[PDB]
């Protein structure tokens, strides 16, 4: 086995994220565009899976922007934290898009 | 213009929901077994219609079985009453299943 | 309560009809095949209900293809237009296909 | 924190990848076709970084089919066993790729 070679992964991923390298297709929140992989979405979201299988817009009002942000951030490095977003909107976001293991861990905290 | 029709059409679709009459899917929860239209689960949220497009297995832990029960109920007849179940749970199932206006009117009263 | 939401599901499943999504059967009149849900026809008359206890072929002399296309929008839109049709065809087909709140607009207006 | 967050998401990417799922290039080694992800194969590699800078012909004088299937394997799973290869095969073909834990691994082992 080689320990740290998923985190390397994430980290040049996270790279290509931020830089938009072999980015495949754009995420509209409101006003705000997301790069995104959608090998790495789609494995992350069964929504999106579902979607794929350019360009997708979200409800602005339930995912906010901020919380999406957020949720990205998470999905690419296993971290997250808010900051222009709270506990509500990121719980209600991750649940939209089925990210489970956000989901559960916003409502044991929220509990 | 014909006010009432669509309420005939939908108590007629609910005794066909409730006697299995006519339906084309079944959405199973923990160990219960809701048989349903694929038509109207797709009409009703942009998740049932994405994944359509017989069996779905959904996650008994997000989405439990009163909560379901409740969502399908109002998908059907409008009202969404509660009974085994609570505001926080049926928000969460209508987040995941992408309910909007019952994310909208849960939100409105849980704040 | 959810004012506009039965509009907003009609609009669209009519959006499905024109598109030709998710319809599980065909209604042939004349030599025109007109897409349908099983589930809208059989609610909207106890003929299609009892018809479906794929391919329905109705006569071409008592249901007019310019009848029928008016009739068939009316179900999904509520608004029936006579269009290229006599109101003796709407009429009839409404008569024949039993949706009797058309065949009592009908009979009020056939002076 | 979420572990096993990564270990769910490579699961997924290595089914889509079995079964060829929103894939987005395929290598050829020899006479063997290959699916893959052009964003796993750069992330784990500078090599594949520098070539998607739809399809990527490899050697197969160096890179065999069994060594590219077994690194292929790895960078999908995390565990890198041999199969009909032989040390050297690999270390050669994760040489080529620039897979440095691998050619670290059997560099290790030789010795």
């Amino acid at each position: 086995d080689f320990p740290g070679h998923f985190e390397q992964i994430f980290q040049q991923l996270n790279y290509q994220r931020l830089h938009g390298q072999l980015c495949d297709c754009v995420i509209v929140v409101g006003n705000r565009h997301f790069k995104a992989h959608r090998s790495v979405l789609a494995a992350c979201s069964t929504h999106f899976r579902a979607l794929f299988s350019n360009m997708i817009q979200l409800d602005s009002e339930v995912v906010t922007a901020e919380a999406f942000a957020a949720l990205i951030d998470m999905m690419y490095t296993s971290t997250l934290m808010l900051g222009e977003s709270n506990v509500m909107d990121v719980l209600l976001a991750a649940s939209h898009l089925h990210l489970n293991s956000v989901v559960k861990a916003c409502k044991h905290y929220l509990t």
